[PDB]
């Protein structure tokens, strides 16, 4: 996240960290059994890490659970990254508490000028590659489709939005792939890409989960 501010251990409690060895992608627990986070992050050997904050310390409050499967979604193109979800199934059930809660889904999806909650632990440069050790927060807005548009022409599907700052300094950065974009209490968006990070009038842009809820539903009801 750059350009972003420390979020205080377990004020995102949803949050999760998915480690094979190091921390490599976010994700957001939407039940106690389940994840979801982006097909790009897909890969064997993830521990699904919760109730963190210090990423290179234990302190408390952390469960580390194996992943028993990660679902990427069926029409997911790695080219474009349209259809960029994915969903993994954990080894047990986290035990949920107010350190460590899923975040429910939308019911609709969210307007441009809505405010959100973007979280991770990725890069804080836009030129070059500081990790944080906690867990960093920004609050940005979600933009217009002729914004969004303007700036990715021909990139943008109607299953991604971009939510940031046109003027540069504030945006979510690699090592944040795959984590939550929450407005109003309901996970709106999945962090996906960007060009570079925090550059000028090229913001951030997310899968619209809006558009993945009946999916999820019935992908988590038959498995
Ligand atoms: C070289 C590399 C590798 C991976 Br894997 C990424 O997810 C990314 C990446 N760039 C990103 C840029 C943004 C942004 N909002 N500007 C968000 C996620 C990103 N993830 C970059
Ligand atoms: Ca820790």
């Amino acid at each position: 996240i750059v350009g972003g501010y420390t979020c205080g251990a377990n004020t995102v409690p949803y949050q999760v960290s998915l480690n094979s060895g190091y921390h490599f992608c976010g994700g957001s627990l939407i039940n106690s059994q389940w994840v979801v986070s982006a097909a790009h992050c897909y890969k064997s050997g993830i521990q699904v890490r919760l109730g963190e904050d210090n990423i290179n310390v234990v302190e408390g409050n952390e469960q580390f659970i194996s992943a028993s499967k990660s679902i990427v979604h069926p029409s997911y193109n790695s080219n474009t990254l349209n259809n960029d979800i994915m969903l993994i199934k954990l080894k047990s059930a986290a035990s949920l508490n107010s350190r460590v809660a899923s975040i429910s889904l939308p019911t609709s999806c969210a307007s441009a000028g809505t405010q959100c909650l973007i979280s991770g632990w990725g890069n804080t440069k836009s030129s070059g590659t500081s990790y944080p050790d906690v867990l960093k927060c920004l609050k940005a807005p979600i933009l217009s489709d002729s914004s969004c548009k303007s700036a990715y022409p021909g990139q943008i599907t109607s299953n991604m939005f971009c939510a940031g700052y046109l003027e540069g300094g504030k945006d979510s950065c690699q090592g944040d792939s795959g984590g939550p974009v929450v407005c109003s209490g309901k996970l709106q968006g999945i962090v996906s890409w960007g060009s570079g990070c925090a550059q000028k009038n090229k913001p951030g842009v997310y899968t619209k989960v809006c558009n993945y809820v009946s999916w999820i539903k019935q992908t988590i009801a038959s498995n």
